[PDB]
This record gives structure tokens, C-alpha cells and sequence, in this order.
């Protein structure tokens, strides 16, 4: 719960629908990173049905992309490497 | 074969190894696209013993990414979409 919004509908993908949707090609998850582009995020198309995002790592690094999963810094375009979400991103 | 190098060792990443490995969190295949850190690429770590990538599609789009897979423009660093291999990026 809770999102700088008011409701988190934290779009389920990956396998089984654990990923979120952040992207047309990229689905990034807590422990499942990002699908940059992926059969995965396929269902992600559904995502232009629904403007508000869920939460998401306020890590904006990078040339404008946030953390969107462990040690991935993505944003509305693309991903990128990022050391703040490196480490065991999560704590081990 | 075209190696405009010498010998492609597509390292095989995802399910079943199917993917190739382009850096440390970032594996892209010919249909499987790419995930940007994932459980798939985690065996790409051994990416590091190779300096030599596989072919790779010439389309440095982007800040500087080529075509790694279907609508993704990824280079050292992260992943971007392009239009060129947005379109069924494969022919259909």
C-alpha cells in the first residue's frame, strides 16, 4: 500500500504476474529486475490503459531512470546499471 | 560464418539458455529480447571471462546502444527502445 498517489495497482508480470509494469517493453519487479522487452512484459500493453504507476524506487540516477528493480536504473525509455541498487539491491 | 570478429560464443542465458550475455545485468537474445538484471542473467558474471560478444546487431541507436534484441537499443550500460526493431522486430 501506499504510493506517492493513492492506490498502487502494481501490474503482475513476469512469471506467474510478480514482475510490475513501468514501460511498453519494460517490466521491472522487487526481486525480478527488468524484462527489457520480454514475451514477460508482453502483457505490459495493457499499461497504456492505466496512467499511474505503483510506488517505484526514487532513485532517479542515471540520465533520468529511477530504480525499478535490483542494481537497474530505468526510466520512461530505457534501463541503465546503477550502483545504489547494486548490492544485494535488496539487503541479502 | 559471419563473425566479423572470429568465433561468436553466444553465451547462452534464460530459460534454457536460449539468451546471449551483453554485460553484467544485462542479457538480450534474438526472440527473447533482453532482461536488464534478472535471475536469467545472473549467469552472465562469467560474461566477465570473455571479452569477445557475439556478432551483435549493428543498430547503435540511442546514447550510444545497438540492437541487442527485438525494440531494444542496448549498449554498455543499459537498454533503450528503438523503432528499428520495434516492429515485429523480427519479420513477423
Amino acid at each position: 500500500a501506499v504510493l506517492d498517489l493513492d492506490v498502487r495497482t502494481c501490474l503482475p508480470c513476469g512469471p506467474g504476474g510478480k514482475g510490475r509494469c513501468f514501460g511498453p517493453s519494460i517490466c521491472c519487479g522487487d526481486e525480478l529486475g527488468c524484462f527489457v522487452g520480454t514475451a514477460e512484459a508482453l502483457r505490459c500493453q495493457e499499461e497504456n490503459y492505466l496512467p499511474s504507476p505503483c510506488q517505484s524506487g526514487q532513485k532517479p540516477c542515471g540520465s533520468g531512470g529511477r530504480c525499478a528493480a535490483a542494481g537497474i536504473c530505468c526510466s520512461p525509455d530505457g534501463c541503465h546499471e546503477d550502483p545504489a541498487c547494486d548490492p544485494e539491491a535488496a539487503f541479502s
